[PDB]
């Protein structure tokens, strides 16, 4: 036991600082990645709202080429 | 040097699993993250091909209304 009980402890303190460091990157990583499933999220959300605006105009383009059409026809 | 010829082995296999475990984890994340990240690139991309073609229709809706303003004008 002259260095076995002494290199036992310098093996608990580094699977310790491994299992500290790991843990704390890890909680990093997944707050990082709710971030970005919530932005993107957001992102899906406000593109269906511009969609949305984008088909109502195409339906007012529709009835201004009818009038227009009406005006023109020969 | 009983046991502790003996635990130091438990110990260096146990260190070497979370190594192993939280590795293997973290380069998962990252893929993740990666892939997160590349389709949070195109949905912005997109997003700004449909502001394009939405900003081109107000702007023949405002034509729109002035052919119309002429037509109606007392």
């Amino acid at each position: 036991l002259a260095a076995k009980e002494a290199k036992l402890r310098d093996l608990e303190d580094s699977l310790a600082r491994e299992r500290d460091t790991s843990r704390r990157l890890l909680a990093e990583k997944e707050r990082e990645m709710a971030e970005m499933r919530a932005r993107m999220q957001q992102q899906l959300d406000e593109y269906q709202e511009l969609l949305d605006i984008k088909l109502a105009l195409d339906m007012e383009i529709h009835a201004y080429r009818k009038l227009l059409e009406g005006e023109e026809e020969r």
